[PDB]
This record gives C-alpha cells, sequence and structure tokens, in this order.
C-alpha cells in the first residue's frame, strides 16, 4: 500500500507554489510524465515562461506542441503561445534556446490547429493566425514554404 508516486510528486510542486518557485513546481510535474497533471498544473498557474528556466520552458513548450493536436486544450494552446510570442519580442527571438527543429513543430502544429479549429469560445487573444504569423516572423520560417 502507497501512493500513487504522481501524488506525492503533486504535492512537492504545491509546496514549490507556495514559496513562489514556478521553475521547480514545472520542473517536478514535467518529469512525473502525467499528462494529466501537466495539464492541472498549466490550468493553475496561467502562461508561465516568465517565470521559468530555459530548460524547463524546453520541456514546457514541448507539452504545449503535443498539446496543439487536441481541439481539448487549444485555448491553453493559445494562452501560452502568445506569451511565448510576446516574450520573444520583448527578450529576443532566441532568448529560451529553442532548439529550430522545436520551433519549427510549433509553428506547424499552431498552422494546423488554426486551419482545422474555431478559436475557444472565450478566447479574447489576437485571432489566431495573427499568432502563428507574428512568431514565424520572429523566428524567420516562411509558412508559405510548408507544403499544402
Amino acid at each position: 500500500q502507497e501512493r500513487d508516486p504522481i501524488w506525492v510528486s503533486w504535492s512537492n510542486a504545491m509546496h514549490s507554489l507556495r514559496v513562489g518557485d514556478i521553475d521547480a513546481a514545472y520542473a517536478e510535474v514535467l518529469c512525473a510524465g502525467d499528462q494529466h497533471l501537466v495539464i492541472k498544473l498549466m490550468d493553475k498557474t496561467g502562461p508561465s515562461l516568465d517565470q521559468m528556466s530555459n530548460e524547463i520552458a524546453n520541456e514546457a513548450l514541448n507539452f504545449i506542441s503535443q498539446f496543439l493536436l487536441d481541439h481539448s486544450l487549444y485555448d491553453i494552446c493559445l494562452s501560452w503561445s502568445q506569451q511565448l510570442l510576446e516574450l520573444v519580442l520583448q527578450d529576443g527571438a532566441d532568448t529560451f534556446g529553442v532548439p529550430m527543429e522545436l520551433k519549427t513543430e510549433i509553428l506547424y502544429n499552431l498552422q494546423d490547429a488554426c486551419s482545422t479549429m474555431d478559436p475557444p469560445e472565450d478566447w479574447e487573444g489576437p485571432a489566431p493566425e495573427q499568432l502563428v504569423v507574428q512568431l514565424a516572423s520572429v523566428w524567420e520560417i516562411d509558412l508559405q514554404q510548408f507544403d499544402k
């Protein structure tokens, strides 16, 4: 008889949040494997790329890239994408040290979501097409070179 280890991880993460260590909270949950706990954490904190190390930001963006393929997570993905754009505009295109492959996956997956799903009902940010056009520009990726 022992607790599911994911809840011990969650407890460690909640303590980290209590003391303001968002980076450590993410490091714990992103490592615990469990997708539903990653979503649970993101739902609680909101977009948190401004409080993360490059290493943890890259782990989080890897999840966002995968989440973009799921229409139930579109709101979350747009919110994080918007924050990412704002931060790369402010702190520099390469501030987070995201590799070109991941940059490309994020754009490709966001463009795909944009093409197939409608903006969530409560979404109030830029049109999804504006996010992907602007992010592609900052990252110097030509969206029209993706094949249709």
